[PDB]
């Protein structure tokens, strides 16, 4: 179930969150433009550079977080209020995190891992509402 997913991915925190991040890149080419130093590589060549590792893992690692704190794959209103306030996400819409869940979803079902994505479904849903209510676009 969800705390077992998010057993399995702290795991192989930096393999899942590095295989999620390039399925959301390829799956939604125009995110990449987020990420300057990301255009113009291949999935090997951001997989070779340190700062996609490092970036990658972060990000992850504070999604488990997220969900860890959550209830009932609903997080806390200050753990989404965090993601709204923070300037590196203030230029964003809930959509950008819409097309991450979208992509992570279908990874997990594309996977042969007996992930339950219909409760990482849920929480992309409950945290894009919970993101709006913080005041996200
Ligand atoms: C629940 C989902 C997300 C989480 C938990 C998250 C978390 C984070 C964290 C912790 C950082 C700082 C990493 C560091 O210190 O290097 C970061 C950076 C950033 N994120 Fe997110 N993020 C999420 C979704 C998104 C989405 C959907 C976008 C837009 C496509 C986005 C855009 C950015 C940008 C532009 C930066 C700064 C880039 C940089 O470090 O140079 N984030 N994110
Ligand atoms: C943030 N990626």
């Amino acid at each position: 179930g969800f705390k077992q997913d998010i057993a399995t991915i702290r795991g192989d925190l930096r393999t899942y969150a590095q295989d999620i991040f390039l399925a959301f890149l390829n799956k939604y080419p125009d995110e990449r433009r987020y990420f300057k130093n990301y255009v113009g590589k291949s999935d090997q060549e951001l997989k070779s550079m340190a700062k996609f590792g490092d970036h990658t893992e972060k990000v992850f690692n504070l999604m488990m977080e997220v969900a860890d704190r959550a209830t009932d794959c609903v997080p806390l209103a200050s753990d989404a209020n965090t993601l709204v306030q923070d300037k590196q996400h203030s230029s964003l819409t809930t959509g950008n995190f819409e097309k991450l869940f979208v992509a992570l979803v279908e990874y997990m079902r594309a996977s042969g891992q007996s992930f339950d994505s219909q409760s990482w479904d849920r929480f992309g849903k409950n945290l894009v509402s919970a993101l709006s209510s913080a005041g996200m676009k």
